[PDB]
């Protein structure tokens, strides 16, 4: 066990997925600034398997789970294991296939009914037309689990078409439409906040 790092931190039922787009339309650096949220949103949550767990996965042309909500590990291993993320800078970076390991992979077999569940999609790209067949369909299919899906929209490149379709699916399902990654650090207690009000108490 370890304790708490700051004031600020979430202590709630919850089940959080850290989606992070792996394209390059984010340079290596800005990939960095990207994990560093992540990074300073873990130390804001209780992370446990009674409490908050957590999932982190790159995306790509299909993508990889570097964690997963099951695994008993330190939260500061968790934290290390999550700036560790290797850059990929792929030519595509797939929402509707990254959406569709969530709800079939992630939030498949629902171990705790007793916590809420909430995908943070961060996007800085748009897949290539031909993936997006199942999209609405996957969202859809979240959206009936109750998975909660926050798409975090970054800088002109992201597919705000399907943010817009997001939000739309269901009212808990919040955008935030950032610039860049340098105005992350600035609404990350806002985006902290909101998604724990979501949750249930303990």
């Amino acid at each position: 066990s370890e304790p708490p790092l700051h004031d600020f931190y979430c202590s709630r039922l919850l089940d959080l997925v850290f989606l992070l787009d792996g394209s390059s339309r984010l340079s290596e650096a800005e990939f960095e600034v990207l994990k560093a949220f992540v990074v300073d949103m873990m130390e804001r949550l209780r992370v446990s398997q009674k409490w908050v767990r957590v999932a982190v996965v790159e995306y790509h042309d299909g993508s990889h789970a570097y964690i997963g909500l099951k695994d008993r590990k330190r939260p500061s291993e968790l934290r290390r294991i999550a700036s560790q993320v290797k850059y990929a800078g792929s030519q595509v970076a797939s929402t509707s296939e990254v959406l569709k390991y969530t709800l079939f992979q992630i939030f498949s077999k629902i171990d705790r009914p007793e916590a809420s569940r909430i995908a943070l999609l961060l996007m800085a790209s748009q897949e290539p037309q031909r993936m997006s067949r199942n999209f609405v369909r996957y969202v859809q299919g979240l959206k009936k689990k109750k998975v909660i899906v926050i798409p975090v929209g970054i800088g002109p490149h992201a597919n705000l078409k399907q943010i817009r379709l997001i939000e739309k699916q269901a009212p808990e399902n919040k955008a935030f439409v950032l610039s860049s990654v340098d105005e992350l650090e600035q609404q990350r207690d806002e985006i902290v906040s909101y998604l724990c009000d979501l949750a249930p108490e303990a």
